[PDB]
């Protein structure tokens, strides 16, 4: 699929067993998700945006579909606004930036 | 061109006749700078991402050249982590996602 850019680039992914809204972001080197109470171990992590630094879990070989497309890695959970599909897991739908 | 995402899109930008390097960012609305002397009028603003906000600069109809194309459009300045050129700009040089 092609997406424009005249909007946030949001798609449907799946989850933890769970539908969400999340953003495409080329501009992330990692992936972010909403709190929500995914099962297993994690480790602690601080991420950084524009703003400074938050506290988030990751998570390892979770598994989660964007648009459609399954995709296995590491997810940082935490209370970010909206959920961000970043580099790790872009590539690995072989997704490209065009122009 | 297209551009794969094994590594973060960098590419080169002139702005106010100096070379930089930003980010290309489908997941930022705005294009934010580093501080610098940019020639134009400019409104103090507030922009927010992860980590929470900070002040810029607002810019509007800024000529920029973005990887060889040209965009002219709203620039905020001020002291970002690092450059991203967001949906404003890309819309403007005809980026796509594509998967
Ligand atoms: C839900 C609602 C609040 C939203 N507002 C928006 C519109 N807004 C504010 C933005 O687009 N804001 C932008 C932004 O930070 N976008 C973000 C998504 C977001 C949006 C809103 C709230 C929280 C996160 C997504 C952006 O790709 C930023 C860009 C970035 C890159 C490196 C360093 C600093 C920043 N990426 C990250 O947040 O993580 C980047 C990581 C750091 N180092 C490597 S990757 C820009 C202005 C920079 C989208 S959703
Ligand atoms: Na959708
Ligand atoms: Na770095």
């Amino acid at each position: 699929p092609q997406i424009t850019l005249w909007k946030r680039p949001l798609v449907t992914i799946k989850i933890g067993g769970q539908l969400k809204e999340a953003l495409l972001d080329t501009g992330a080197d990692d992936t972010v998700i909403e709190e929500m109470s995914l099962p297993g171990r994690w480790k602690p992590k601080m991420i950084g945006g524009i703003g400074g630094f938050i506290k988030v879990r990751q998570y390892d070989q979770i598994i989660i579909e964007i648009a459609g497309h399954k995709a296995i890695g590491t997810v940082l959970v935490g209370p970010t606004p909206v959920n961000i599909i970043g580099r790790n897991l872009l590539t690995q739908i072989g997704a490209t930036l065009n122009f």
